[PDB]
């Protein structure tokens, strides 16, 4: 899976080991090996949520399968928990786009996963 | 509605009030309360459009419904209008990718909108 | 095509003519005029791939119109090739999401391509 978070929370407020915590948690939740999980955190963004510049996050999780209603609710609880606990972002100021990628539509190591 | 603009225009050239103006205008255009709207502007990017590093923008608009031919033409007029007026980017150097999101595939406040 | 690369490689490691090279290579590869091609490179990112902060890249390629397994494999070879040669990123640490956009879902010049 690939998880991306953009946030107006400053770089200094992202704790040491945050990317490794995301990776571990996503491995558990998706059932995919940690070795293939990609994570990307973008602090200091110029963003607003509901017209407010209070802390917020705009996120995406791309996965080949493992995407659907119940699974997505679970990822949201996990991911909002993490952002709240670690970045001090209110869960109601977090949007996460979930994408079910087709294996043919993903490149890696000079080809696709088709 | 979530609107993201990535641009080579420098941060100093993004006028005060820009994220609020985006929010307000998108609220007006989508028929959604401003409380739901997320906006994100990323200046100072290393980008080229059509072989040139003149001001340009690559944007996305994600919405749960309210995406379609005529609606998208209307958004494009509005958003290119604002980018030109406020960031001095030529409309023919703006791409906006429109995404119709399923409520099940959007996380928020520990759950989804499903 | 629109090609976006996010990487933990420092900006100083991105060669001077890298945007122009991506543009040219994508034009030559897709048989498409370079005037429509957009390229965006985002260095210095806080990211991890398999829990590791060794050089990696998360990329997307958007086209209007299908890219089959054949085209996608061919793009991946080209693009990972360039990333390895120019940014010294191992191809097994590159992900590329491919998106087939509908013309009506792409805004440009105050309207859409529909
Ligand atoms: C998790 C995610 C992926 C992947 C690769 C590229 C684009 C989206 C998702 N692959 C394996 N594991
Ligand atoms: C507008 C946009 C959204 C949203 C949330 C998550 C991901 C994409 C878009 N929700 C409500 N209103
Ligand atoms: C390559 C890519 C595109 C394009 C334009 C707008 C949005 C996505 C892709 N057009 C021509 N050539």
């Amino acid at each position: 899976p690939m998880f991306i978070v953009n946030t107006n929370v400053p770089r200094a407020s992202v704790p040491d080991g945050f990317l490794s915590e995301l990776t571990q948690q996503l491995a558990q939740a998706t059932g995919k090996p940690p070795q293939y999980i990609a994570v990307h955190v973008v602090p200091d963004q110029l963003m607003a949520f509901g017209g407010s510049s209070e802390p917020c996050a705009l996120c995406s999780l791309h996965s080949i399968g493992k995407i659907g209603g119940a699974q997505n609710r679970s990822y949201s609880k996990l991911l909002c928990g993490l952002l709240a606990e670690r970045l001090r972002i209110s869960p109601d100021r977090v949007y996460i786009n979930y994408y079910d990628m087709n294996a043919a539509n993903v490149g890696w190591n000079n080809s696709t996963f088709a």
